[PDB]
């Protein structure tokens, strides 16, 4: 449903080409929230069922209302775990293409994240998506030590927490036709780009 642990589950022996990694908005369930399914679908008809590890990012990160007010709008715990994800991936599949979301406080532990990853493993993230960025007026839309070309940021009008606030408002609720749409698109794109065709 809301759950997907393809990368824990996976076996090394078979490594997917393609492994998405994704952080779901503060008090949503299971790892993938609201709009990860949507991705996951769009991934899967893509690239195969069997050409795409779908993982979102569970364990430490409780996804609660009040660490969006911590440093870099998680925990540090939040990171942690992600950043194992990443590894793991790297670990398990050295070959796979990496790609990456969040949304709202998930869009801030996706650019934490990948802000502190190693270099190496960084670069094999062919595309990240970030979903009312509570940090894209802090970072001027940019996941810091992350390239633009690789960034797409969904930021609606009205949507306060783009803006440097922490207010939900109606807009923020407004992505699900993104995540379903362009979103994967422009990830479908950037693991074609990099792996070419």
């Amino acid at each position: 449903r809301t759950t997907r642990d393809d990368l824990i589950n996976g076996n090394s022996a078979s490594c997917a080409d393609v492994i998405f990694i994704y952080a779901r908005g503060s008090t949503e369930t299971g790892n993938l929230g609201t709009l990860g399914p949507s991705i996951a679908s769009n991934l899967e008809s893509a690239f195969g069922k069997d050409g795409v590890w779908i993982q979102g990012v569970g364990g430490a990160y409780r996804a609660t209302l009040g660490d969006n007010a911590l440093p870099r709008g998680t925990s540090s715990a939040a990171i942690r775990e992600m950043l194992g994800l990443f590894q793991q991936a790297n670990t398990k599949c050295p070959d796979a293409t990496l790609i990456a979301g969040g949304y709202s406080q998930g869009a801030a532990l996706a650019a934490a994240s990948i802000e502190d990853l190693d270099s190496a493993i960084r670069d094999k993230i062919a595309g990240t998506v970030l979903f009312g960025y509570t940090k894209n007026l802090q970072n001027r839309g940019r996941i810091p030590n992350y390239p633009a070309d690789r960034t797409k940021v969904f930021c609606k009008t009205g949507d306060l927490v783009c803006t440097g606030s922490l207010i939900v408002a109606a807009p923020h609720l407004a992505y699900g036709p993104d995540a379903e749409g362009p979103a994967p698109e422009f990830l479908i794109e950037k693991v074609r780009a990099v792996r070419g065709s």
